[PDB]
DNA sequence: GACTGCTTAC
DNA sequence: ACACGTAAGCAGTC
């Protein structure tokens, strides 16, 4: 059995002088076996000898320093596991999962140390993990702005902080390990846990591995959340209003909607109703016009004729070439007049409900009876199961290298593909979610300001009748009354501000409130820049050079300030 | 445009 | 083989 260590670095912040000044490691199963020191050389000597599993919190950061050292001390990158090489799992999106450092083989047994990201299991800051896992946490922080020359000696206080940090993570990881949550990521524990419940034999039967060609066809119909701002309210100062948000929307669809399973049947032309294959994806070419009084529902991506984020009123004289689930197509027919519809071909599926019951019951109970990180973890188990079913087969990743200037660079690796999980489930989970949210928005047409995926933002403070019997703060698939606001302003998708009514005892109301809480929502905008925002300055053209940007420099990674501009 | 390489809102 | 998802976005290179 391989030993497991919780590890951390403390690093300098200068582009011209980027290095580790402190490191710590601690045996997760024996806290007495730990060590803190001021030399990366000393840490990496231990790394190469220990032949164990290491965890850093935010491997993307520490990993840069580790790979900088490896490239300087005779290691090259290799997928083959050759002596004096290292392998990585770094995704196309720049997510770090693994560094596997190989010293060679004794016979057929690999001599290696593997380094994982604890952030993939526990995606919270260390102090938040301590608070919600109820672990010991020291008050205060290391001063990162302090000058620290090579050989700088670690103070007793700094020592205690490093030791605390690695112990918090060690303790939290062990809590999860002893629960059987032992995979390298939350998502991986999620899919495995679901397979444990239904059995692997049943998984294979009910969710067969589709061919890459068929999977690709299915994925044409795979889309995400309905995120939409009503033109009527775009960039206007709004008065009183409210937000409702579905409790676990996608898991609620998984729980109760008609969903596909098994091998699809290919058909040509228009789908013909088949009660045993009641779900389908249809390939069409058509033109369309939005019906008066209906919310637009069609957005077209990867087309030279359309803005991909724009919900379309009209096909505008071009032919829309679409692969659509039956859920989407019926919603399209409800909201649009369709013209010159060419039904080309498609795929039909067997379907049933309840395939995720026990799994959803388990994690919902945990979600409903927990708070903070624990609640958020339960939420992630539910949502990552959906994600795992729609896992892209393309697992091509990034290959690190040391460039001439001594900083790490990356190149796109060789094409790698893995088996599809079950992409039709992904297609229909999101289609039903879109249906749920859009049906509610449409029933609130007179008051609807904005939707993002599973929310409705409404003018006025009275609960609409369409959801009045299904408002609840926790219950699966019910609408939580998220907030009531005194005023708001919506510039564009995922970009809005609200003055929310609050009460001290939490969410408040126009009659009973003690405080007004200014809330900024803006995709891309980081926390310090949000603190700059006011009702007055929140507008297209707003810009602040205060967005931290991680930059590869010689020795590792530093944060430098970049701009964020509302363009 | 494609691409790299980051963010937050779901 | 390991490795949850789309969406909307900003700031760059070539
Ligand atoms: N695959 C995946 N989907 C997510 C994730 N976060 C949100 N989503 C999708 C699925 C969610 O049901 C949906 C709406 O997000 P919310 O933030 O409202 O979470 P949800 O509604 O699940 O729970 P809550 O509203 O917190 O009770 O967006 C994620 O981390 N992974
Ligand atoms: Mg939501
Ligand atoms: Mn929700």
């Amino acid at each position: 059995p391989r030993k497991m260590y919780s590890c951390a670095f403390e690093t300098t912040t200068k582009v011209e002088d980027c290095r580790v000044w402190a490191y710590g490691y601690m045996n997760i199963e024996d806290h007495s076996e730990y060590k803190i020191g001021n030399s990366l050389d000393e840490f990496m000597a231990w790394v190469l000898k220990v032949q164990a599993d290491l965890y850093f919190h935010n491997l993307k950061f520490a990993g840069a320093f580790i790979i900088n050292w490896l490239e300087r001390n005779g290691f090259k990158w290799s997928a083959d596991g050759l002596p004096n090489t290292y392998n990585t799992i770094i995704s196309r999106m720049g997510q770090w999962y693994m560094i596997d450092i190989c010293l060679g083989y004794k016979g057929k047994r690999k001599i290696h140390t593997v380094i994982y990201d604890s952030l993939k299991k526990l995606p919270f800051p260390v102090k938040k993990i301590a608070k919600d896992f109820k672990l010991t946490v020291l008050k205060g922080d290391i001063d990162y702005h302090k000058e620290r020359p090579v050989g700088y000696k670690i103070t007793p206080e700094e020592y205690a902080y490093i030791k605390n940090d690695i112990q918090i993570i060690a303790e939290a990881l062990l809590i999860q390990f002893k629960q059987g949550l032992d995979r390298m990521t939350a998502g991986s524990d999620s899919l495995k846990g679901f397979k444990d419940i239904i059995t692997t034999k049943k998984f294979k039967k009910v969710f067969p591995t589709l061919s890459l060609g068929l999977d690709k066809e299915v994925r044409y119909a795979y889309r995400g959340g309905f995120t939409w701002l009503n033109d009527r309210f775009k960039e206007k100062e709004i008065g009183e209003g409210m937000v409702f948000d579905v409790n676990s929307l996608y898991p609620a669809q998984m729980y109760s909607r008609l969903l596909p399973y098994g091998e699809p049947i290919v058909f040509e032309g228009k789908y013909v109703w088949d009660e045993d294959y009641p779900l389908h994806i249809q390939h069409i070419r058509c033109e369309f016009e939005l019906k008066e009084g209906y919310i637009p529902t069609i957005q077209i991506k990867r087309s030279r004729f359309y803005k991909g984020n724009e919900y379309l009123k009209s096909s505008g004289g071009e032919i829309a070439d679409l692969w659509l689930s039956n859920v989407d197509l019926e919603l399209m027919k409800e909201h649009y007049d369709l013209y010159n519809v060419e039904y080309i071909s498609g795929l039909k599926f067997k379907a049933t409900t309840g395939l995720f019951k026990d799994f959803i019951d388990k994690w919902t109970y945990i979600k409903t009876t927990s708070e903070g990180a624990i609640k958020q973890l339960a939420k992630l188990m539910l949502n990552s199961l959906y994600g795992k079913f729609a896992s892209n087969p393309d697992v091509t990743g990034k290959v690190p290298y040391l460039k001439e200037n001594g900083a790490l660079g990356f190149r796109l690796g060789e094409e790698e593909t893995k088996d599809p999980v079950y992409t039709p489930m992904g297609v229909f989970i999101t289609a039903w979610a879109r249906y749920t949210t859009i049906t509610a928005a449409q029933a609130c047409y007179d008051r609807i300001i904005y939707c993002d995926t599973d929310s409705i933002h409404l003018t006025g403070t009275e609960i609409p009748d369409v959801i009045k019997d299904i408002v609840d703060p926790k219950k699966l698939g019910y609408w939580a009354h998220e907030s009531t606001f005194k005023r708001a302003k919506y510039l564009r998708q995922k970009t809005y501000i609200q003055d929310i009514y609050m009460k001290e005892v939490v969410e408040g109301s126009p009659d009973d409130y003690t405080d007004i809480k200014f809330s900024v929502k803006c995709a891309g905008m980081t926390d310090k820049i949000k603190k700059e925002v006011t009702f007055e300055n929140f507008k297209v053209g707003f810009s602040r050079k205060m967005k931290p940007k991680p930059v590869q420099v010689p020795g590792g990674v530093v944060l430098v300030d970049d701009t964020f501009t509302i363009k």
